């Protein structure tokens, strides 16, 4: 290992009693369509937590990522009813594949895992309800 165990960032928060949210039909279907299609891909294991830079020896990975953002964040703040609207959801997707490809190199395999649920991800969007 690069680097000592303890060298990751508290995760992103999934609460947050303060912050204003709204349950929204848009809303439930990012959980129960857009992120459940995605969660269960063959290419989403590494996007189901936080990037653990200790165990995958990318201790670079935090000096340039300062916004990170994964999939088990965004589910469990689906669950939690963290969001006012399905644009703030959307917006933590979007963070979460652009961090990808700033930091890895087109066509490496992780950005490739990227791409594909980016597709699929757009796809599921697409057909998001009217609210
Ligand atoms: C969002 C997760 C992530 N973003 O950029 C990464 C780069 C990685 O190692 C190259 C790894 N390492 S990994 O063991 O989880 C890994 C996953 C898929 C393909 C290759 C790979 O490690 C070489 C993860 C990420």
């Amino acid at each position: 290992h690069l680097v000592p165990r303890g060298s990751n960032p508290p995760p992103p928060e999934t609460s947050n009693p303060n912050k204003p949210k709204r349950q929204t039909n848009q809303l439930q279907y990012l959980l129960r369509v857009v992120l459940k299609t995605l969660w269960k891909h063959q290419f989403a294991w590494p996007f189901q937590q936080p990037v653990d830079a200790v165990k995958l020896n990318l201790p670079d990975y935090y000096k340039i990522i300062k916004t990170p953002m994964d999939m088990g964040t965004i589910k469990k703040r689906l669950e939690n009813n963290y969001y006012w609207n399905a644009q703030e959801c959307i917006q933590d997707f979007n963070t979460m594949f652009t961090n990808c490809y700033i930091y890895n190199k087109p066509g490496d395999d992780i950005v490739l895992m990227a791409e594909a649920l980016e597709k699929l991800f757009l796809q599921k969007i697409n057909e998001l309800p009217t609210e």
